[PDB]
């Protein structure tokens, strides 16, 4: 049972803070009632620029019934959150501030007197992810996948039952990629990873197209055709590679056609961006598949800041895993992605 | 045993032809003695503009199909291929009387071109099948196989002979524009287990877009002079040192080209640095795929071949480093001296019998 109150957990990023807080519903003390009213006021102010729809209602946490809320706000407003806490007499924002995230340390610097208790991102991620999945999404599906993944322009989002997720392979895609094998609530480890993640995508896009943000890079990619920069098996064999059954549409060499000056001249920014995304997603799908095989795990879930913009990346990842596993593995995703670190921090 | 004589095999590429031919040592017939003198004249003509390098590749006094002889290796422009065919015919080679069993991406265009000036059936052989047959034969007959000692330090690692007498099982990583990984269990039992599209063509393609270079040789030259850490984001850039919790050295790459998301970094990064980053990204990834395939296939002998390894020792050393890293010192990357001629040798072994 957490000492002070109210109960919340935060994931301080370089730009945004992800905060999860618990709203108790069985209240008998006037002081707790206004504590709940203060939290609502705080939420409304901080979010004054979907998350509301992620609210988990009437769940039992630490023996008490309540609603779990999720909000995100600029790290620029974190000092305000802290002061609101002290002004509204929150004992949890008194002692020391617990939190995860990369902007955590940076923040404690800019910030008066305050002692930060830094928690590990991957540890918080795992704990929170497992917890949310255990309490379900208000009885509905917290986990989903894309049926007919082999057809990205036609696949459909469908729920997936992850009752007993164990064992589980968690592929975390941020600037880079960490892959965790989760055997139980307390048994898991980072089995491997790849340096070809979201940072490589944006990094290469910025140099090849001049884009200025992750949002812009993805937008270009959605409009491009990767097969204009990539050399396909068909470009080599004039169709499928019969001998080893490689289909003609399979990518033979990423950016392979960019070795010809002429091809480089006509290739569009949007094409290079989509080719960059396809190279990254197909490679991640391969690493995940081989790791799943080696770990003997058949449930692969993808999380990370890289999946927070468009569903395009998720669909290409589904397409990739389906391809490398010859349809045996399905790429899984979670509705509360982005808030697991926060939830993990709250549990701790 | 092959039907015709003399025995040779060719790998026909877009611009050059790789040819391997057998020079028998125990001759009793005058006609064969003449075939041997004819081969030497043909070699001299075709190689008169790598020439000295190929000559040094000659394998002396080995045994092929029961006979003692020398295996020769030459390369010559595909433009002179018709002359080679005519020379053989004029010199009475029976191996060129009706069918030619060759491999190589340019084999078909040759069938098209030559069809208009001669009667010779082309029987196309698969590159990968030739690669494996040749590789297994050359390894069977100094040190043909080598690795780099102290591979964890590319700047000081040293090329050392590696005895590969027990070839099976064997994981063959073929790196061309793309990557094919073959698991070889015995002389006639192997299969393509997987691959990656991030190969040689990816390095050249990206390099040409990022640095403006016009060739593989230039791209690799730029890469040799650059520092990838100027473009890549290391684990230290994020944690200000090592990532204790999960034991990730501060020098490990966290995100390839990950520092290029900042204008400040893009302003100061050099073309040489971007080229090296491109090479590092590709070699580290291939090392990872290979190691995972090795573990899953339960094979601890990983050989790297392919045209991507012909213009530089830098790529070989980087792959050795990558495989050493991913296997935490348990696997050593292997290479072969006759690398570029396996396809041609495989074709020779595939002569009609
Ligand atoms: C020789 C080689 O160095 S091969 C590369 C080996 N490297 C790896 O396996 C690390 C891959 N990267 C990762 O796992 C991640 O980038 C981490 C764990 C280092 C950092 O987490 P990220 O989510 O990428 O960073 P974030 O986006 O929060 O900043
Ligand atoms: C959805 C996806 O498409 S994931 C990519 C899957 N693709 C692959 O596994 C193919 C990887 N590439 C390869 O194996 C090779 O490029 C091949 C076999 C097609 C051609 O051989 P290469 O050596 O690249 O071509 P070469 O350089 O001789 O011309």
């Amino acid at each position: 049972v957490p000492r002070g109150s109210p109960w919340f957990g935060m994931d301080i990023g370089g730009t945004l803070v992800k905060l999860s807080y618990f709203e108790p519903i069985d209240i008998t003390a006037e002081e707790e009632q206004e504590e709940v009213e203060s939290l609502k006021s705080i939420r409304k102010y901080l979010t004054s620029n979907r998350d509301v729809h992620l609210e988990l209602k009437d769940l039992t946490l630490f023996g008490r019934r309540g609603n779990l809320h999720f909000i995100r706000f600029p790290t620029q407003d974190l000092p305000t959150f802290i002061q609101m806490g002290r002004d509204k007499n929150f004992s949890t924002l008194q002692t020391v501030l617990c939190a995860t995230g990369g902007g955590a340390y940076k923040f404690e610097k800019d910030f008066g007197n305050l002692h930060l208790h830094k928690l590990d991102e991957l540890d918080c991620l795992v704990k929170g992810l497992l917890y949310i999945d255990s309490v379900s999404f208000n009885g509905q599906a917290e986990c989903y996948y894309f049926a007919n993944a082999s057809e990205p322009e036609r696949c459909q989002k469908m729920p997936f039952n992850l009752d007993d997720p164990y064992p589980l392979l968690v592929v975390n895609i941020g600037s880079g990629v960490s892959i965790l094998a989760v055997h139980s609530k307390d048994n898991y480890k980072r089995v491997t990873g790849t340096s070809l993640g979201g940072g490589t995508f944006l990094g290469l896009c910025s140099l090849l197209t001049g884009c200025e943000s992750f949002e812009e890079a993805l937008e270009m990619a959605s409009k491009g055709d990767s097969t204009q920069a990539d050399k396909l098996v068909r470009d080599i064999y004039g169709g499928d590679y019969e001998r080893f059954g490689l289909p003609g549409w399979a990518v033979a060499s990423s950016f392979g056609n960019m070795i010809y000056k002429e091809k480089r001249e006509s290739v569009s920014k949007e094409d290079l961006a989509r080719a960059t995304l396809v190279t990254i997603t197909n490679n991640i799908g391969s690493v995940a598949r081989m790791c799943a095989v080696n770990e003997k795990i058949n449930r692969v879930v993808f999380v990370g800041n890289f999946l927070r913009v468009n569903t395009l990346s998720m669909k290409l990842l589904a397409y990739a895993l389906d391809y490398w596993s010859k349809g045996q593995l399905k790429a899984l995703f979670l509705e509360h992605e982005g808030y697991f670190g926060a939830v993990g921090a709250l549990l701790g």
